[PDB]
């Protein structure tokens, strides 16, 4: 069920396997793209951060992104665009006291968690080119089969 932990790496995750991300203090936890219609990046914002512009390197480019976290939880900013020419938009947020995030390829979609623990749930981004989505994972991570999503969900929401 819980395969890991693996060290930071760059690879194309197989379909129907959750990547469970376990950051320490990395600013950017994951950068995923197929170079056609998916660019997704997860940023990590520590507790009690007054709204401010921070610099992040996404897919080799410096971006200035305004972040805020008025909670005692960690926030994963899900940044997204569907073309190489576009700027990133803040698409979703996962607010978490477990400091865990997830990434899954399945059913022509990329899936992530959002909302607030312990009631975080999943949502998708569409793609015509799922198989070519490659992830640079900058944290330790685990691999969980999609059939075991009940466990992954549990880990996301209540921790390891």
């Amino acid at each position: 069920v819980l395969d890991g932990p693996y060290q930071p790496t760059r690879f194309k995750p197989p379909n129907d396997y959750w990547i469970l991300l376990s950051p320490t203090n990395q600013q950017v936890v994951l950068e995923g793209t197929n170079r056609t219609d998916v660019w997704v990046a997860l940023l990590l914002v520590e507790p009690n951060v007054t709204n401010q512009s921070r610099q992040y390197t996404l897919f080799g480019e410096t971006k200035q992104i305004t972040v805020e976290n008025n909670t005692n939880k960690w926030k994963f900013y899900e940044m997204f665009r569907n073309s190489a020419s576009a700027e990133f938009q803040h698409k979703r947020t996962l607010t978490s006291d477990t400091k865990l995030a997830g990434f899954l390829k399945h059913g022509g979609r990329v899936w992530t968690f959002y909302g607030e623990t312990p009631h975080a749930t999943t949502d998708y981004s569409s793609t015509s080119n799922l198989s070519e989505v490659e992830t640079v994972i900058r944290t330790e991570f685990y691999i969980i089969p999609r059939s075991q999503e009940s466990k992954c969900n549990e880990y996301i929401n209540t921790g390891l």
